[PDB]
């Protein structure tokens, strides 16, 4: 038995290696310690000193160096005795302060234990190399097996959702978040993974099998990450009443449509694109009018077209092969390809403009092309770009558009199909898995925690404002459940998100609705309307000192800056009628789909906020069904290295995420609460006349309690647990045997 066979790898890679005592003696020492910022500048910086005498207010210790420095008793952090460190549960610290809590992950990353619990939340930082913890063997040790049973893993949380689920015949969640490259997806790949092995393949084949697809299409190289999601999702696993998958279904939102026509340096495209060009037959590209990507305006600016340690011919396969399990037909598959290869068409069109001010096009070989893998009119296409008859009163005449303004309206078509089709191939899944009439559900959701980069834009606000609904989400989760184990025993964001939200005073979203309406607005209308309404007059609003274009919001994770350029256009999403003509034309049978299909070519009238805000509350309706899991992914570092965990990087995280804040709120009650017998048996020697198996464990606590003299004020006598205030437990830790 793995747990019991102190060789298995499971105690090798998921356990604090154990020698051969129990014994408190081992750990007997006289120092004492605190966390210090040795430069009160870098503050995450944190070194230990020893405590070297104390008042009655404040402590004296040596740092390093052996410079003694002094503080204040309420100002210190303390350090936790060694024999807290490496515990399973941040929970189980005595002193609860940050750089404790960064030291007791770190003293597990340090031993390759990337996963540990706080309270509620399942920590996980990424190791950037891997641990061979996630095998079929793996699998099979966290089978029906309690949270305390076993050691912390993703496998863990995901049994505990399973049995719940069983048990209470209650729907669950499983929320994945945090930063780029954290880790969320492949966590989120080891849920399912799971599942479907309890659970459990033709189904779990195609629901396997689904992912693949989608990650072709959705999943681009970054800075961050080599395999980004551009996307967020919500995975609803389906089960019948006893316990065996019996389908799935799989939201998306928030797809990075500009990346088709534009990456940033050293970033790459999605990966379809070069698995198409790579995998593609010598037969097939001919049939399409394939180059290389150096060949394709879409591909050849980044200065990347490809990956490290990846073979995108090898990947096309597989996601071919995906595609051919989840049952695309051939048909299909082509004319996915034939938009994948369209779109890079599309943008290898060159406008001209010089004839007069409006553009025009030399060469057609591109627009030819294009329009011959979609299968609509390269004349009406071309008209429809650049000469599209508009609205303007009673009558419609076509505008003679210009080469900027051709150019955009040719991007904006590459989004739209791009967009459309990733939409339809989430229809075309859920057709295969989705259940009308399913019993139970384990909904994962992967997807970015709150987002401060350089430049915050509308998807960054958009992000954030479901951020600030998770995070409040927790918030009262936490609330409940803490509440109710205290019972068992006989022991905000809403500004925020109104002022994002609101409809009466309006929120930013409504403003930004309202400017939407008309064709004439700009970003300054719009900035200007957003300062007269919120600058000085909102809490959580902050007009800045000199820049005209951005505007502060006081977030849960801290001060967001974003910039409103472009905003109005985001929200409208435009694309030109006469585009969608062309296009519901096309003779291609999935083309006309992207196009004629209302659930797929439109939004509800409504506006893109509108729309997220929409998405957003069902799918806060929903969580607020189920029981559900907190996962927090951590990055170590920004250069995607191993055995590299900077405190700077990872505390800020904690900050961010409600780790911290967390244990705070839980740090001001009663932190540790140990189970009698548990007490008992490791501090029995403390007291006289206390044998570590006492039958009455509960009276035993209280003799060496008493025998300590332990002032009840910091101890709590629950029905099965002793509860002990912050450092309670550390002291008693530090009695004499
Ligand atoms: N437990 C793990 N073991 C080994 N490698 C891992 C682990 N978690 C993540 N990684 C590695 O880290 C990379 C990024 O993980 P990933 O789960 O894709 O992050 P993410 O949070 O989904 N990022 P993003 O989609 O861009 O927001 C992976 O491709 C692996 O290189
Ligand atoms: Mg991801």
């Amino acid at each position: 038995n793995p747990i019991h066979d102190r060789t298995s790898d499971y105690h090798k890679y998921l356990k604090v290696k154990q020698g051969d005592s129990d014994l408190f003696k081992l750990t007997v020492s006289d120092k004492r310690y605190i966390w210090y910022n040795p430069d009160p500048k870098e503050r995450d910086s944190y070194e230990c000193g020893e405590i070297v005498s104390e008042t009655s207010d404040s402590f004296t210790f040596k740092t390093s160096d052996g410079q003694d420095r002094q503080v204040k008793k309420d100002d210190a952090n303390q350090r936790n005795p060694i024999k807290f460190d490496g515990v399973e549960d941040m929970s189980e610290l005595s002193y609860l302060n940050e750089p404790a809590v960064f030291h007791n992950l770190r003293v597990r990353y340090n031993q390759d234990l990337i996963y540990t619990y706080s309270g509620l939340f399942l920590v996980a930082v990424n190791p950037f190399k891997r641990i061979p913890i996630y095998t079929q063997e793996m699998v099979d040790i966290f089978k029906g097996r309690r949270r305390n049973e076993v050691a912390p893993h993703i496998f863990a949380i995901s049994d505990v959702a399973y049995r719940s689920m069983l048990d209470d015949r209650q729907n669950q969640s499983l929320l994945i978040t945090g930063e780029s490259g954290a880790g969320k997806t492949e966590n989120t790949k080891k849920v399912i993974q799971y599942l479907a092995s309890v659970a459990g393949g033709v189904l779990e084949q195609q629901i396997l099998q689904a992912n693949p697809i989608l990650e072709a299409f959705g999943n681009a190289k970054t800075t961050r990450n080599n395999n980004s999601s551009r996307f967020g999702k919500f995975i609803e696993i389906q089960f019948n009443n006893a316990g065996f998958i019996s389908g799935a279904s799989i939201q998306s939102y928030l797809l990075e449509k500009s990346r088709v026509v534009f990456q940033s340096t050293t970033e790459r495209n999605y990966h379809i694109f070069y698995q198409l060009l790579a995998g593609a037959t010598a037969e097939e590209k001919k049939a399409l009018h394939l180059a290389g990507p150096e060949s394709f305006n879409y591909l050849n600016q980044s200065g990347c077209v490809d990956i490290k340690g990846v073979s995108d011919e090898e990947e096309f396969k597989i996601t071919r092969q995906a595609m051919d399990i989840v049952g695309f037909s051939q048909e299909e598959q082509m004319s996915i390809f034939k938009i994948i290869a369209g779109i890079l068409h599309l943008g290898n069109i060159k406008f001209e403009k010089g004839a007069g001010e409006g553009a025009v096009l030399k060469d057609k070989t591109a627009l030819n092309a294009a329009s011959t893998v979609f299968g609509v009119n390269p004349s009406v296409l071309e008209k429809a770009l650049m000469e599209p008859r508009i609205l303007a009163g009673r009558d419609l005449v076509a505008q003679h558009l210009n080469v900027e303004k051709s150019s955009s309206s040719r991007d904006a078509l590459v989004k739209a199909l791009y967009g459309r089709l990733f939409l339809w191939l989430v229809k075309k899944i859920n057709n295969v898995l989705c259940s009308e009439r399913k019993a139970y559900f384990i909904g994962v959701l992967d997807i970015s925690g709150f987002e401060i980069f350089k430049v915050n834009s509308f998807e960054q606000l958009c992000i954030n404002y479901t951020n600030e609904k998770l995070q409040q989400f927790f918030n009262h989760h936490m609330f409940k459940v803490e509440q109710e184990e205290y019972l068992k025993e006989k022991i905000d964001s809403q500004a925020t998100i109104d002022l994002i939200d609101g409809r009466q005073p309006p929120g930013i979203l409504a403003l930004l609705d309202e400017q939407s309406v008309f064709p004439n607005a700009t970003d300054n209308t719009l900035i200007t309307k957003l300062h007269s309404h919120f600058s000085k007059k909102n809490a959580k609003y902050e007009e800045p000192r000199f820049s005209k274009t951005e505007f502060g919001v006081t977030h849960y994770a801290g001060q967001v800056m974003y910039e409103i350029q472009d905003w109005l256009e985001k929200n409208k999403d435009p694309l030109q009628q006469d585009l969608e003509l062309c296009f519901k034309d096309s003779s291609d049978n999935v083309v006309t789909k992207l196009f004629n299909d209302p659930n797929i070519a439109s939004r509800a009238f409504i506006t893109v906020a509108a729309q997220y805000k929409e998405q957003l509350a069902s799918l806060m309706a929903t969580l607020e069904t189920t029981n559900p899991h907190f996962v927090r992914c951590i990055i170590p570092n920004n250069k995607q290295l191993p055995a590299k965990l900077e405190d700077k990087v990872v505390l800020d995280q904690l900050r961010c995420n409600g780790v911290l804040e967390g244990i705070r709120i839980t740090r001001k009650g009663f932190p540790n609460r140990i189970i009698y017998a548990d007490f008992v048996k490791r501090y029995y020697d403390l007291a006289p006349n206390v044998p570590r198996d006492a039958e009455d464990s509960q009276k035993a606590t209280d003799a060496v309690l008493k025998h300590l003299n332990i002032d009840p004020e910091q101890f709590r006598f629950g029905i099965t647990k002793i509860f002990f205030r912050a450092g309670q437990l550390a002291r008693i830790e530090e009695a004499r045997e």
